[PDB]
């Protein structure tokens, strides 16, 4: 029986990043700056934090009344419209703009030593101690009671354990603050939900929700009838997916990915294969990723852009010479051009790193004669890749945008036949989204680098095209699990992800062959610790 | 208050179709056929058998003191919980000695010609209807389920004593001689429809009729988490009144009508290559399981003569024209005429030389097309062969794929695939296949497609000695023709039956070896054929 839980006691706050490296929650903890918010304006933080603040509902404050009575040991609390309690620091009190005070549809509290309640009114009630809020709040009709904060007013509300839940908004940005929202103990509270990402005024941010940790029905039996049928299947636990199985929402991007590793390990096909380590497997699966809100970049690992990149450029060139990656140290393709792996696909009578007719020759030359790595193709074959600019800048609702590595006749002279079989293109109200079918999966390792090549690449066409990027959408056909993946995904599905950052390209860059490495940036990747899949 | 309310009586029944073609009108009136010389039309359907037991046996404990209380209300009132079951004398004389009485139910048997002297069991005999009332006033019970004869159904339905109808659809012909009485469209209406089954060579699904009126902690978070939730087009609700009546709508015919539904309220309004203007959005899946059905729409009446001669076209390697149109096939008239061909700039080509499409591509990939007469055998590559060469030799590649876009050869095809590829996936003597569509017509095109490579995936399945397992269909550019929306809008609110079956000629060992009349439908229930143009 606790106070916070009887008074419904909630911290409300939005944490940026901190100008001075390892990340943790701690990272979100710039609160204010000279007695305001650290950053000019975000529209969305605002908007949400209304939206909370402010929300009641009726036909639930029968039970809460009933309660806070209960537990003062009276019959009665004492207009009639239902309102939530909002405490505030005086520092913050005389921060808010005058016109913007008092907080509407809400009873203001503010605690202070040096206010006195006959210069504001008794609808603006005002309290000399903490203990003076949950007196105030037993004589209250109210819904529930936020605490709106200054770092103090958080600080001694968290170590006096009166907040239920915190109400979290990670600001992807640093700015210079003076104040901190407190460290919170981990082992006191913990994330039981954690909302899509947005871009707002320049930054992403997402919502999470921090819990104090436990130290017609006619339709619902329909329901049971029509699931009379339904079926570990292979040999996971249930304590290995903690920490993923205890969060309620789970509305992050990053959860497209996770699920699909969870539905694999815990559904998947155990399967041998060409590679001989065995793999849990299943067939077809869609992600689709917001390009205008974020950079997908998977935040549960770490992970390197600078390989990939110099990957898509070596494809726009038309280049399958593998030693011009090697040389830039780039080693994505150096196991597919050894003597040996070419050997063992007959190519007997090809270089050492000619890589074969794979996608640059196939998106620069379909169709032309492969004769050497060196060989001059200019002119030579399909230029697919100028043919799908053309229509999207000509033709955008075209409905025959598409790219196709897939050279059936050529599969045989490539180094291997290509995982990414195809994109395919869509224009409407001036953005473009892009579906990439991928015939094969390896969930562990090459489909997160394989989100970020295929978002860089549409961000590449949208901004050579004069269009904004809409959705990336991929198609995962033969979707696998190493079995020597299985420890390392266990972990990495148990961490939360942090707001994705963003990608900038060089606003310069008007042609699809005029990009180089220094043109691309991500902007504020906060990532958990590298992992080692194997 | 109703007294079918009060006491919760259901009705729980089995009905196949009944023994009267070429033309026969389908109506929820179709399935009536409940008994046959006092036994079941039917030797056994299993999953019915289950479907039935969960149903009468399931109870919820935390819910019945609400029941008691709504009972003991509308009287003037204050081991495990059970249901009642009512049976016919009939249908209880039917049962064998070893099912008698019916295990964790509560037994009432009406009769007049027999007494309780009659009965060895633990069974309540009643000689009225009104005394079943009474008695459930007396008994401590879950629910009350009337399991039939013909005459029991009939009497307790004319007296409005049924609350809902648990509805099995038994989707195949029996010899009977009692009936379900036809259900009243005004007094009861289908508000639930599971998914398709196949159990004992037949497949069947379950309705739920309706009687026409002729921590709650995380649901705050839900609400917060949805702060920013904003229909585009001019459709109107009323529109979609049966199609947004029903609670569940687990038939596998709601994937093809939920994409209508989404692109009719969601669709981006866009120009097309055709001049009608479309609704279109990008990216879908559907997903078939071709164990339990054969997915052929049931909103609309569909042939597959013509998309089986255009499959076994394909196969055969034909590019001619005239050979669909010499068996009145004329999918492809269309694209073959002067016209068509000339708009084409494919000024030397002869009428109905449809060029190096589909069948081409499949057998002979990478070959120079001449003209339809060529012979071009050991041209190119024959990739139809040479996946059924990996489905059988190396099963858990994932290089099995069939694809019809060579980007080489689509400026001399009479117009570019939509199908680009098909992807196979092999587990545990299971055959799956990925169709990736670019351009899906909702309205006209995807209906015969979705049959189309689900015949192809039982021929493979069967040419491999496997067994079919799901085929699944992305959609790219999926689109609704303005000209199809009023056509549309009707079939939307059409309630799906369940689907056929297809039966192929097991004799047939190899692709190359089908005919027309080695393919048979069977148990189609299809509602009238659709213009979907005015
Ligand atoms: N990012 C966010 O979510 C939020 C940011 N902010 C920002 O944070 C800053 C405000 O933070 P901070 O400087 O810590 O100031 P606070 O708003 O926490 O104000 C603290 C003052 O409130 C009173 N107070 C605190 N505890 C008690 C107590 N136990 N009993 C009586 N009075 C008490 C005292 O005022 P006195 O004794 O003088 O009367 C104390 O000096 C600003 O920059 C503001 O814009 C504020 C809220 C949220
Ligand atoms: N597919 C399905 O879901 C179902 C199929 N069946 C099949 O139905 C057939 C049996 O149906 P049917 O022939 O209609 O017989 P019923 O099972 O409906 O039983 C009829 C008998 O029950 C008694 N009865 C009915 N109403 C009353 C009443 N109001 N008061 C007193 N007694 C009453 C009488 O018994 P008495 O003669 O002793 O007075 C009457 O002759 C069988 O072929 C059985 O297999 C049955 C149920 C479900
Ligand atoms: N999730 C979350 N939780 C929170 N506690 C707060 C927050 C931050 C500072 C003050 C207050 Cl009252 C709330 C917010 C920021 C959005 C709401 O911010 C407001 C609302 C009303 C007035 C206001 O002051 C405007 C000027 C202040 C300045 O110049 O810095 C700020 N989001
Ligand atoms: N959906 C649905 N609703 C229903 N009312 C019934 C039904 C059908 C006949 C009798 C009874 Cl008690 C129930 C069923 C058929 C499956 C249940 O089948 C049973 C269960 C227990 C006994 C039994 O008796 C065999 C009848 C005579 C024969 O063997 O032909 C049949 N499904
Ligand atoms: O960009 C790439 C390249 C490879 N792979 C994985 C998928 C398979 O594990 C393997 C490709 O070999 P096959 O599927 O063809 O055997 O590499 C990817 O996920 N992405
Ligand atoms: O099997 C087929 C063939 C065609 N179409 C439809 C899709 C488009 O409406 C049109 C082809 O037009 P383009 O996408 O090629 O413009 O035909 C189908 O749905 N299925």
């Amino acid at each position: 029986e606790q106070v916070c839980d009887v008074f419904d006691i909630y911290a409300i706050c939005a944490c940026c990043k901190v100008e001075s490296e390892v990340f943790n929650n701690y990272t979100f903890r710039g609160l204010g700056n000279k007695g305001v918010l650290p950053w000019k304006c975000i529209s969305l933080d605002m908007k949400y934090f209304r939206a909370v603040t402010t929300y009641v509902n009726e036909s639930k404050y029968e039970k809460l009344k009933y309660k806070r009575c209960k537990y003062l040991n009276k019959e009665t609390v004492d207009s009639k419209k239902l309102q939530n309690v909002v405490v505030m620091g005086r520092t913050n009190w005389e921060s808010i703009p005058k016109k913007f005070k008092p907080l509407s549809n809400r009873i203001n509290v503010i605690l202070s030593r040096t206010l006195k309640k006959e210069d504001f009114d008794e609808d603006v009630y005002i309290i000399n101690k903490v203990e003076d809020l949950i007196v105030l709040l037993g004589k209250l009709n109210y819904y529930k009671c936020f605490i709106l904060g200054g770092s103090v007013v958080y600080q001694e509300f968290l170590e006096k354990k009166l907040i239920k839940k915190i109400y979290f908004t990670r600001i992807n940005s640093t700015y210079e603050c003076d104040v901190f929202f407190p460290e919170i103990n981990e082992n006191e509270y913990q994330i039981i939900s954690v909302s899509d990402v947005y871009t707002s005024n320049n930054t992403t941010l997402d919502f999470i929700i921090y819990k104090k940790t436990n130290n017609d029905d006619e339709e619902e039996d329909d329901f049971v009838y029509f699931n009379f049928n339904k079926e570990n299947k292979n040999s996971i636990h249930p304590n290995d997916f903690q920490i993923y199985n205890s969060l309620k929402y789970k509305y992050h991007p990053e959860y497209q990915y996770l699920n699909i590793i969870y539905d694999i390990m815990m559904n998947g096909n155990k399967q041998s294969d060409r590679t001989g380590v065995g793999v849990l497997s299943k067939f077809g699966y869609i992600m689709k990723f917001d390009l205008s809100q974020y950079f997908p970049l998977l935040t549960t690992k770490k992970l390197f852009l600078r390989g990939i990149i110099e990957e898509l450029l070596w494809f726009i060139r038309g280049e399958t010479n593998g030693n011009t990656l090697l040389n830039k140290n780039v080693r994505i393709w150096e196991a597919n051009g050894t003597r040996e792996f070419l050997d063992n696909r007959k190519l007997f009578h090809r270089e050492v790193n000619d890589l074969g007719p794979i996608y640059g020759f196939q998106w620069r030359h379909f169709g032309a004669e492969y004769t050497n790595m060196y060989d001059n193709y200019e002119n030579k074959g399909v230029d697919q890749l100028k043919n799908i600019i053309n229509l999207i800048k000509n033709d955008p609702t075209s409905r025959r945008i598409l790219l196709c590595a897939w050279n059936v006749k050529d599969l045989d002279q490539m180094a291997l036949p290509p995982c990414h079989i195809l994109c395919q293109f869509y224009v409407f109200d001036g953005k473009l989204s892009c579906i990439m079918y991928q015939r094969s999966c390896d969930l562990g390792l090459g489909v997160p680098f394989n989100i970020a090549s295929y978002s860089i690449f549409t961000h590449m066409i949208a901004q050579v095209c004069n269009l904004q990027p809409a959705q990336f959408i991929h198609v995962l056909g033969n979707a696998h699990v190493y079995n020597n993946h299985i420890d390392s995904l266990k972990i990495q599905l148990n961490r939360i992800p942090y707001p994705f950052p963003t990608l900038k390209l060089n606003p310069d860059i008007k042609n699809i062959e005029d990009f180089t490495i220094s043109d691309f940036t991500i902007q504020n990747y906060v990532h958990h610790e590298k992992i080692s899949m194997d």
